[PDB]
C-alpha cells in the first residue's frame, strides 16, 4: 500500500517525511507499452511521486532535445547503498522494534528504495563510541585472541541480517578496516600520523593480511559473506600528523607492495577467495597518480578488482581528469564510489532537517559520477542522530535517515529520495548507455538500460527554471515533458 510522506518542516528549504512505529511512507505494488512511469520529487514536497504519459511516434520544434543512444555501451551498475557503522547500529536499535522494521524496510525492501550495498567497517571508527579493534592483546602476531566483540555480534550482524531477509535483491556487503592493532603500527595509538611497522612482506604485514582472513572468517561463521573488501579506509589520513581518529596511512608505494607481497596472496589462499579487494578508498584527486603506481606493477594488478573514491575533495578534482583519465588508462578496474556525507565541514551545521540543497548534492554527485564509468555509490552513515552522532570525537555529519530517540520518530531527509531515483530504479547489472543533448542546458541527466533492456534515464533539475524538455529514444518514440526548478526525476519505459 502507497501512503504518503507526513511531511514537516525544520525551517530549511524543504520538508522531512515524519515516520513512527506505526507509520511510513511507501509504494504501492508495481508500465505498458507505448506509455512511461514518472517519479518526481521536489523542493516544494513531492516525494517520489508517480505519473504516466504517453510515448509519441513524432516530435517537432526546437526545444531541449536529449537523445539515448542505446548502441553506446558504457558500464555495468552494481548498485548503491549505506554503511552500517557502530552510529547506525546504535541509532536505529533506539527505535521501537516496529519502527526498526519500517526503517530498514524504507531502505532495503522493494516496497522502499532497494539498497543492495552494506558497507561494514572492520572494528572501531569515528562513528563509533568506543576505540577498539577484533585483536587488542598486544604482540598476538598468530591472532589467537581474534575476537568480535558486541559492537558485530549483537548490533551490526543481527542488523545486516534483517536487512538481508528484508530484501528481494541480492545485497551486497563491503568491508573496510580504519585502524589496525596499535601494537601493529609505528606511532603505537589507533589515530595521529603512523603507518603499519617495518615493510610489505614482514611480520607485521603478514599478522595485519591474515586479519582481514580472520574477520571473514568471523563474519562467516554468522552467515554473512563479503562482495568486497577495501585494503585501507582512506589511507592518506595515518600520513597527516595530528589525524584525529582512527587510521592508518600507506603511501601509494607502501599500498602496491602490501596487496602485492601480503594481503592478495592471503586473500587468495583462504577459502575467501572471491571475495573482491578494492585499493584506494579515498579522495578521487588521488587519481590517476595511486591507479599507476598500484596498478603499473603486475604483481599487485593481479589481486586488485577495483578502485574506491570518496567524494569529500571533488571540488579540487574535476571528473574528467581523475575518473575519466583512470577509466581511459585502466578501464578493465572497475571504479566505485564507496563513502560520501555532507555536514562534515567545521562551518556547516551538521544536520539540516529537510536541506534539498543536501538532496541535490547526493544526485549530482551520483549522476556525474555514472557520467564517468562508476559502478556504484554507497552513503555514508545508515541513520544518526538529530546531532549527527554520535561520534567518539565529534566529527558529526548528516544522514538521509535521522533518528528521534525520545520521539520513537525518525525523519526521511530529502537525500534519502535523491539516493532513491536511483538504487530504486536501477537494479545491479543495469547497463549505462549514451545520452546526448541538443543544446547547452543545466541539467544533469543520465540514462541506463536495465537487465531486461528496459530504460531508465534520471533527470535532475539544480536551477529554479522549469525546463520543458522531451527524451527521444530510436525507434520507440518520444516523451514529451518538463523539468521543473530543483526537482528530480526517473523515467521508466519498456523497449519492447
Ligand atoms: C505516527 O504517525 C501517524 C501518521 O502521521 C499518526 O497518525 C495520525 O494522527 C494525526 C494527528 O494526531 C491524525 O489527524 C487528524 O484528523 C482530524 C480530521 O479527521 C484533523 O482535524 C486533525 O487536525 C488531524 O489532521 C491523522 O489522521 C493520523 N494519520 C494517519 C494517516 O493515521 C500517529 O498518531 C497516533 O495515532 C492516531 C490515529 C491518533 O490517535 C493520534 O493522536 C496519535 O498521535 C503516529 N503515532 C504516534 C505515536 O504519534
Ligand atoms: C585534511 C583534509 C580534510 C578534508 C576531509 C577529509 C575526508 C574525510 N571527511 C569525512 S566526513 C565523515 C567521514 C568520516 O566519518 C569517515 O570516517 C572518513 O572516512 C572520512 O574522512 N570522512
Ligand atoms: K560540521
Amino acid at each position: 500500500f502507497a501512503r504518503p510522506c507526513i511531511p514537516k518542516s525544520f525551517g530549511y528549504s524543504s520538508v522531512v517525511c515524519v515516520c513512527n512505529a506505526t507509520y511510513c511512507d511507501s509504494f504501492d505494488p508495481p508500465p505498458a507499452l507505448g506509455t512511461f512511469s514518472r517519479y518526481e520529487s521536489t523542493r516544494s514536497g513531492r516525494r517520489m511521486e508517480l505519473s504516466m504519459g504517453p510515448i509519441q511516434a513524432n516530435h517537432t520544434g526546437t526545444g531541449l532535445l536529449l537523445t539515448l543512444q542505446p548502441e553506446q555501451k558504457f558500464q555495468k551498475v552494481k548498485g548503491f547503498g549505506g554503511a552500517m557503522t557502530d552510529a547506525a547500529a546504535l541509532n536505529i536499535l533506539a527505535l521501537s522494534p516496529p519502527a526498526q522494521n519500517l526503517l530498514l524496510k524504507s531502505y532495503f525492501s522493494e516496497e522502499g528504495i532497494g539498497y543492495n550495498i552494506i558497507r561494514v567497517p572492520m572494528a572501531s571508527c569515528d562513528f563509533s563510541i568506543r576505540t577498539y579493534t577484533y585483536a587488542d592483546t598486544p604482540d598476538d602476531f598468530q591472532l589467537h585472541n581474534f575476537s568480535l566483540p558486541e559492537e558485530d555480534t549483537k548490533l551490526k550482524i543481527p542488523l545486516i541480517h534483517r536487512a538481508l531477509q528484508l530484501a528481494q535483491r541480492p545485497v551486497s556487503l563491503l568491508a573496510s578496516p580504519w585502524t589496525s592493532p596499535t601494537w601493529l603500527k609505528t606511532n603505537g595509538a589507533v589515530n595521529g600520523k603512523g603507518s603499519l611497522k617495518g615493510q610489505p612482506g614482514d611480520i607485521y604485514h603478514q599478522t595485519w593480511a591474515r586479519y582481514f582472513v580472520k574477520f571473514l572468517d568471523a563474519y562467516a561463521e554468522h552467515k554473512l559473506q563479503f562482495w568486497a573488501v577495501t585494503a585501507e579506509n582512506e589511507p592518506s589520513a595515518g600520513l597527516l600528523s595530528g589525524y584525529p581518529f582512527q587510521c592508518l596511512g600507506f603511501t601509494p608505494e607502501h599500498q602496491r607492495d602490501f596487496i602485492a607481497r601480503d594481503l592478495g596472496p592471503t586473500l587468495a589462499n583462504s577459502t575467501h577467495h572471491n571475495v573482491r579487494l578494492l585499493m584506494l578508498d579515498d579522495q578521487r584527486l588521488l587519481l590517476p597518480h595511486w591507479a599507476k603506481v598500484v596498478l603499473t606493477d603486475p604483481e599487485a594488478a593481479k589481486y586488485v578488482h577495483g578502485i574506491a573514491v570518496h567524494w569529500y575533495l571533488d571540488f579540487l578534482a574535476p571528473a574528467k581528469a581523475t575518473l575519466g583519465e583512470t577509466h581511459r588508462l585502466f578501464p578493465n578496474t572497475m571504479l566505485f564510489a564507496s563513502e560520501a556525507c555532507v555536514g562534515s565541514k567545521f562551518w556547516e551545521q551538521s544536520v539540516r532537517l529537510g536541506s534539498w540543497d543536501r538532496g541535490m548534492q547526493y544526485s549530482h554527485s551520483i549522476i556525474t559520477n555514472l557520467l564517468y564509468h562508476v559502478v556504484g555509490w554507497t552513503d555514508w552513515n545508515l541513520a544518526l542522530n538529530p546531532e549527527g552522532g554520535p561520534n567518539w570525537v565529534r566529527n558529526f555529519v548528516d544522514s538521509p535517515i535521522i533518528v528521534d530517540i525520545t520521539k520513537d520518530t525518525f525523519y526521511k531527509q530529502p537525500m534519502f529520495y535523491h539516493l532513491g531515483h536511483f538504487s530504486k530504479f536501477i537494479p545491479e547489472g543495469s547497463q549505462r548507455v549514451g545520452l546526448v543533448a541538443s543544446q547547452k542546458n543545466d541539467l544533469d541527466a543520465v540514462a541506463l538500460m536495465h537487465p531486461d533492456g528496459s530504460a531508465v534515464v534520471v533527470v535532475l533539475n539544480r536551477s529554479s527554471k522549469d525546463v520543458p524538455l522531451t527524451i527521444k529514444d530510436p525507434a520507440v518514440g518520444f516523451l514529451e515533458t518538463i523539468s521543473p526548478g530543483y526537482s528530480i526525476h526517473t523515467y521508466l519505459w519498456h523497449r519492447q
